[PDB]
């Protein structure tokens, strides 16, 4: 505190992404974003606990100011799983096979996620958290299918899936908006 | 090379779980096996990845001969999920869940997985992979629940679940018997 002045790495291998966050995070002020590429475990954990571990791990790393994003996609009827195993479970099932994985649960409800974890770089201080939820449906898919598990997600007070969705439309209910909206009502402090 | 006359770490908080692979491995002879409990992170990625990133992680902090063991439970309809994520499929589904999830799918093909994986310590030196796997079936539960998934798992070739089963028959059929026995005939070289 603060990191005012400091370099932040963000750890992507996208340019956009960052490019992404810096504009969404808006002008103000002075904390400077770099995107570095850096190799991290993947853990098993609670969504919280994996943000942290990976967190830690890229501050051990890095050892200076760092940023780290994770996405779950969490059906209710599963007790929040897939969660942060989505990745495994869209490969293998598609967005068709994770609609079919409900089949046997008359609830559909589910909810999307995005954590963004960031530290100081000095572990005596904590990881800071910042959290962005998106509830909806699990529906057969709808919309390009290039878009990870979006034509499977509709988000609630839409009849569009993610996918469907216009980019515009899908930034105002988006995971990813809100807890980017999160890390900025932090920020200054 | 070799580990003989040298103590091995096997990690492991159960004295038990360590005394049956003492025992089950054989007299031959001279490899010393020790619990040790390490706390290690739970890695995502496949079964192998998993467990050679946990056994080099293992190596770092013992920095000698080590042995960890995984176990996977793997819906074929799932293409081999939920896999090395099963311990947290069960904890939310619960056994009669594990079934259910393969509700819209007519294969109810499984297979159980256990990998030992194995480094003399030596970094240069690749870790060694131990598995052993038993094809069954997803089931409605049956037998006692405490068995973690073993009542919605039927091995082929029987009538009874794991759990069911009495422990001399799923000694025959266990995928961590199978695991083992490829452990001795390792053994020597």
């Amino acid at each position: 505190a603060s990191l005012v002045g400091k370099k932040i790495v963000f750890v992507t291998g996208n340019a956009k992404k960052l490019e992404e966050v810096v504009q969404i995070l808006g002008d103000k002020f002075t904390c400077t974003l770099v995107a570095q590429k850096i190799d991290l475990p993947e853990y098993q954990g609670e969504p919280d606990e994996i943000s942290i571990q990976k967190c830690q791990e890229a501050v051990r790393q890095v050892q200076g100011p760092v940023l780290v994003e994770d996405t779950c996609l969490c059906f209710n009827a599963l007790g929040g799983l897939p969660g942060p195993y989505i990745k495994w479970f869209l490969e293998k099932l598609k967005p068709e096979g994770l609609h079919q994985l409900l089949a046997g649960f008359e609830d559909k409800s589910a909810y999307a996620l995005c954590t963004f974890a960031l530290s100081t770089g000095d572990p005596s201080q904590p990881v800071r958290l910042f959290r962005g939820r998106t509830s909806g449906r699990i529906v057969a898919p709808r919309g390009c299918q290039d878009f990870g598990w979006d034509p499977c997600f509709q988000p609630d007070g839409y009849e569009q899936t993610y996918a469907e969705m216009p980019k515009a439309e899908k930034n105002a209910v988006s995971h990813r908006f809100r807890a980017l909206l999160e890390l900025q009502e932090y920020f200054g402090s």
